[PDB]
């Protein structure tokens, strides 16, 4: 790393400023199929626990979908109009340790076997004894839903750096639009279930921030 | 404003480093934009429902070492731990949700209308509220917002970071709250992170293809 490849801390803190949620886009303004793709390597090349990247991006742009939608998703009702691009985010369900869906995490590392095994060893226990996220079907589905919002997360960021605004969404009916886009024919719904969504475009009304002072939410132990 | 290629490079500047140079640490100054890297995040409903602890004590870093295997050799030589926590029983009826609305400056007609429309979103859109484990993964999410922004700041800084949920949460959780750091039945651990400078070269990771992970809808 150099000054080169590397942001300021003024540059940094203005990035992250101006990275705000659009309610309002522009219809006329759409983003370019280049820009939109590295948008999507910003999620791609996101972390994951484990490695697992357990997500899948849905781009709806179907523009009869998109009117669907308006019915039970009233958090971006006034979006789904003149956004550019849309994304549905889908989360790995019952992605177990001992699963086919781990054979490929494990697999693309390029691993020997004996480190396989001792890497299944590691992440048995997380799951297991860690995290306990055994509990339940929805207990480890959730777990992969987190590792999806930092996907989301780097999507807003990326988009932010290349000028370009967006909103992150829960604000729909989970049930209604996972039944819908199964329906659709756009995944298997014993394999992957909706975890977030996220409009992409160009701001037609203006957005400043407010958060929480760093003293607040900070605790330092020294 | 950045260009595709510097964009495309600080994601790929950005790795899990598992090797830290002991003899570096980050500065004041440049650990603080990353803190400011998780408090900007964006949440939802604007709940920013996390707590940041900065974990430098020795002492308690020695103690984490037997319940932190995804950590324990990153625990002896990163410049910097964060633990973040997420909010628990962060119900729409909770007064950390007045909190929320009243900040955000609405009227007592519109927080009323408010409360309807995010009783409707945890109970039925969302149904967070079938377990109090399931209420507090909502909010654990959020703060994986948090924790991609800083890791992505640091990596724009130059500074090397990992993710970690390689730790039993329960002790961990134990531990921190009987240090008095906070309140358990408030907030519990959601995930953390290493930062530091890496001792040797981290041999980028492979990702799925892009054609793997996207499917187009038009
Ligand atoms: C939430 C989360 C938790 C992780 N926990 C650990 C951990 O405890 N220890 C570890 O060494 N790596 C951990 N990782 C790092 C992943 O193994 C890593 O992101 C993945 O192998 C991809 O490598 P890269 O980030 O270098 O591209 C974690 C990653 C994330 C996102
Ligand atoms: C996971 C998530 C879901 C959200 N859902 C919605 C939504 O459905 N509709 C909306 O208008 N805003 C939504 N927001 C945006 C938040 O309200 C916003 O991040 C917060 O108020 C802070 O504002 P800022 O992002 O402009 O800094 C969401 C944010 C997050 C992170
Ligand atoms: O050792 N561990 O518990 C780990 C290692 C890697 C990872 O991505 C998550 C957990
Ligand atoms: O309309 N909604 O459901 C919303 C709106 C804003 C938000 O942050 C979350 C949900």
């Amino acid at each position: 790393s150099n000054a080169m490849t590397q942001l300021t801390r003024e540059q940094v803190l203005e990035l992250f400023h101006q990275r705000s949620s659009t309610r309002y886009y522009d219809p006329a303004k759409k983003i370019s199929d280049e820009d939109f793709e590295c948008i999507l390597e910003c999620g791609r090349l996101s972390p994951s626990s484990v490695g697992s990247e357990p997500w899948k991006f849905l781009v709806i742009q179907n523009k009869t979908l998109r009117e669907k939608m308006k019915s039970f998703s009233w958090g971006m009702m006034n979006q789904l109009d003149n956004c550019s691009h849309l994304v549905v985010i889908l989360a790995k369900k019952n992605a177990r340790y001992d699963s086919p869906f781990f054979e490929d995490v494990m697999v693309r590392k390029g691993l020997n076997a004996e480190q396989q095994q001792a890497a299944l060893a590691k992440y048995k226990a997380l799951q297991e004894e860690d995290m306990k996220l055994l509990e339940s079907d929805r207990t480890l589905f959730d777990w992969c839903s987190k590792q999806t919002y930092i996907a989301l997360a780097n999507m807003l960021t990326g988009a932010a750096a290349l000028g370009i605004d967006s909103c992150p969404i829960e604000g729909f009916h989970y049930d209604k639009m996972n039944e819908c886009l199964a329906e659709e024919g756009l995944f298997d719904p014993k394999e992957y279930a909706v975890s977030v969504a996220a409009t992409f475009g160009y701001r037609s009304r203006d957005i400043k921030k407010s958060r929480k002072a760093l003293d607040e939410v900070v605790r330092w132990v020294e």
